């Protein structure tokens, strides 16, 4: 759905994410919670984590962020051919954690913010646009799968 060059921009900056997945995952979750604190209500085990320091010191939080970014990394590496990887995640999101699509918009914003804050030399305008399209496609395809399951995502 993207150009091949756009996918290389997405996977180039993703290679920089992979140099430190746990750190990126902490930054991305903490950014999400800062910008949209209503998202923290979905994480029953992280409600007692009151400061950014406490969140960064939580191996639980750190593990969740690695799982979530590993899943996204696997999907991004498919270059759009991700229906097999996306269905189980849609099933989990839709019928277990109950994540509205807007929350995936929020965490997509967090991802764009953290990656540009850490790798501006690897994440200019063209690369942000590529990743934005990639995350858009992830979100749209997952929302289709939500409907398929009988949840509309809001
Ligand atoms: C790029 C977007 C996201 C990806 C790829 C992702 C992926 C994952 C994966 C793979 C898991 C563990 C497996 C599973 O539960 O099926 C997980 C767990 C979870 N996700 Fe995410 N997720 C994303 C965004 C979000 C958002 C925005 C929220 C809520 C605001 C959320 C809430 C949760 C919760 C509560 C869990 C359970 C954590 C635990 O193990 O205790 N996720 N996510």
């Amino acid at each position: 759905v993207l150009s091949e060059g756009e996918w290389q921009l997405v996977l180039h900056v993703w290679a920089k994410v992979e140099a430190d997945v746990a750190g990126h995952g902490q930054d991305i979750l903490i950014r999400l919670f800062k910008s949209h604190p209503e998202t923290l209500e979905k994480f029953d085990r992280f409600k007692h984590l009151k400061t950014e320091a406490e969140m960064k010191a939580s191996e639980d939080l750190k593990k969740v962020g690695v799982t979530a970014l590993t899943a996204l990394g696997a999907i991004l590496k498919k270059k759009g051919h991700h229906e097999a990887e996306l269905k189980p995640l849609a099933q989990s999101x839709a019928t277990k954690h109950k994540i509205p699509i807007k929350y995936l918009e929020f965490i997509s914003e967090a991802i764009i913010h953290v990656l540009h804050s850490r790798h501006p030399g690897d994440f200019g305008a063209d690369a942000q646009g590529a990743m934005n399209k990639a995350l858009e496609l992830f979100r749209k395809d997952i929302a289709a799968k939500y409907k398929e399951l009988g949840y509309q995502g809001a």
